[PDB]
């Protein structure tokens, strides 16, 4: 079997990107942001504390004849920006599209934090990272990609993320048809649960390229580029009044700026950021400070290859019994 959904930025920014997904029968469809860095499959839902949703679209397990609670199952996760969920669990069908799961963990929400609360187009989130990471207790519970794995012609996902524009993603195929050149595979650790890879070096705009290697992880579900500080400076440092700023959390530009390129190795290929990419707009409507869209990866532990990366390329998720990632130009 094969899917295939469209996926849409939430926003003008690309701050996330949503992908309907049909849960229960008759099918109920809810838009959530696949995340390659986190494991569990939640949702707004009717057993959500209503104070806590704000124009979000529910799954009611309740009207789903396939639901069925997960006994005495429940979840909490927290996210790398310091939002959080919490709630129990129902397993029922699920859909990505056109390709179905049966039996699926869906993890319905009692509590979410501010952020989610704030964010009227996110209805849950759909994990795709490596099953260890699933919050699921006492039971620990398999990813939507997990379960599809056996049934799809071949064991992989691909994201092919569009700039300030939709894009797709595939499940059980690669689209020849989505990438230009060839697509360079490069090893990946799961030790961490993550889609963690070594990318061989940056450029920045023009340069010459730096051999370096730089452990990080794919991150659909992460909007910004976070790299070393050392890389980090170095980008900014071509940028003629950009700054790290302390109040507003990270490196700001003047609006007024052109930015240069970013090129990332991989193996000894090459995928290019365009400047245009790293964009992120004024910190507060109106500003003449913009956001940029590489930042330090200094204060979180690990470096992470989020969208501002993934979506300048056609980015294979191999989930075959050795794991791979494969990154091609578009
Ligand atoms: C600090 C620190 C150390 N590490 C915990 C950093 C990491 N963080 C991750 C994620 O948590 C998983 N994918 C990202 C993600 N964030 C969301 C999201 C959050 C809020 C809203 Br509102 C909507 C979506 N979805 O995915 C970040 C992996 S490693």
């Amino acid at each position: 079997s094969t899917g295939s959904a469209t996926t849409t930025p939430i926003d003008s920014l690309d701050d996330a990107y949503i992908t309907p997904v049909q849960i229960g029968t008759p099918a109920q469809t809810l838009n959530l942001d696949f995340d390659t860095g986190s494991s569990d499959l939640w949702v707004f839902s009717s057993e959500t504390t209503a104070s806590e949703v704000d124009g979000q679209t529910i799954y009611t397990p309740s009207k789903s004849t396939t639901a069925k609670l997960l006994s005495g199952a429940t979840w909490s996760i927290s996210y790398g920006d310091g939002s959080s969920s919490s709630g129990d669990v129902y397993t029922d069908t699920v859909s990505v599209g056109g390709l179905t799961v049966t039996g699926q963990a869906v993890e319905s929400a009692k509590k979410v934090s501010s952020s989610f609360t704030e964010d009227s187009t996110i209805d849950g989130l759909l994990g795709l990272a490596f099953s260890t990471l699933n919050t699921v207790s006492p039971t620990q519970q398999k990813t939507f990609f997990d379960n599809a794995k056996a049934s799809l012609d071949s064991p992989v996902f691909t994201a092919d993320l569009g700039y300030h524009a939709p894009g797709t993603y595939n499940f059980g195929f690669i689209d020849t048809t989505a990438y230009t050149g060839s697509i360079t595979y490069t090893a990946v650790s799961t030790k961490q649960g993550f889609w963690e890879w070594t990318s061989t070096g940056y450029a920045v705009g023009s340069g010459t390229f730096k051999s370096t290697s730089i452990d990080g992880i794919a991150d659909t579900g992460t909007t910004l580029l976070y790299l070393p500080a050392t890389v980090v400076s170095a980008y900014w440092a071509q940028v003629s009044g950009a700054k790290s700023s302390s109040s507003v959390g990270g490196y700001v530009f003047p609006c007024s700026a052109t930015l240069p390129s970013f090129t990332f190795g991989v193996g000894s290929a090459r995928i290019v950021i365009p400047g245009d990419y790293i964009d992120f707009g004024p910190i507060s409507t109106g500003s003449s400070s913009c956001f940029g869209g590489i930042q330090s990866s200094a204060g979180i532990g690990i470096n992470i290859f989020g969208d501002v990366a993934l979506k300048a390329a056609f980015v294979v998720f191999n989930g075959a019994t050795t794991p791979t990632l494969g990154f091609a130009s578009k």
